[PDB]
């Protein structure tokens, strides 16, 4: 199963799409993680791979990933970083947990379809 790198995209963005019409959810996902500006020097020491909604459609727009799972796997990286990061009643923690729950809504269909 070789994958076009425009047909993964056409078939992965509506994911990543319902994802960002997520307001006000998305909103602490659309940009990445700066700890100098935020002043959190602990951040990278618990975040080693930072991942947000930027940069997975960097990557999605751009032919980063090869295969459907790669994408997946930057998903739940930007999930997992602030779960692990943030207190679970924070508001990047609930919010976090919408995105989720959004994703395994959308991603199940999709991933049939390229498999
Ligand atoms: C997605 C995320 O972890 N955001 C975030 C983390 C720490 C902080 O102090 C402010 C925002």
């Amino acid at each position: 199963k070789i994958f076009k790198p425009e047909e993964l995209r056409q078939a992965l963005m509506p994911t990543l799409e319902a994802l960002y019409r997520q307001d006000p959810e998305s909103l602490p996902f659309r940009q990445p993680v700066d700890p100098q500006l935020l002043g959190i020097p602990d951040y990278f020491d618990i975040v080693k791979n930072p991942m947000d909604l930027s940069t997975i459609k960097r990557k999605l727009d751009t032919g980063q990933y090869q295969e459907p799972w790669q994408y997946v796997d930057d998903v739940w990286l930007m999930f997992n970083n602030a779960w692990l990061y943030n207190r679970k009643t924070s508001r990047v923690y609930k919010f976090c947990s919408k995105l989720a729950e959004v994703f395994e809504q959308e991603i199940d269909p999709v991933m049939q379809s390229l498999g």
